[PDB]
């Protein structure tokens, strides 16, 4: 079955601190897609890689 | 069938101009993801909303 592939992409398309919207913002400059809106404005650095968070883009994937 | 979920998922994850290398880059402060590097760096308005380019981002996403 793939149920499981697709379950475990549209895993991966969640956000990676409050872990229940969607990934749809990026921090500057680092670039890294990782949190929902709500969840980027909160951090002051990239959960990821800790840089200083510059500005915050709201992207916009048509993976929907 | 699963063929076209997979298919119109990995499909949204094609750069939307050569539809070769896979959206990697996004538009500032426009915000639409849908280019590749080497066809973000090209244009200097974006193809969705049609407006200026002021910045490319570089995006890093947690399916790519
Ligand atoms: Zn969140
Ligand atoms: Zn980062
Ligand atoms: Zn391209
Ligand atoms: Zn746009």
């Amino acid at each position: 079955v793939l149920q499981e592939k697709l379950r475990k992409l549209k895993e991966a398309m969640l956000c990676m601190v409050c872990c229940e919207e969607e990934i749809n913002s990026t921090f500057c400059p680092c670039g890294h897609t990782v949190c929902c809106e709500s969840c980027a404005a909160q951090l002051q650095s990239c959960p990821v890689c800790r840089s200083r968070v510059e500005h915050v883009q709201h992207v916009y994937l048509p993976t929907h």
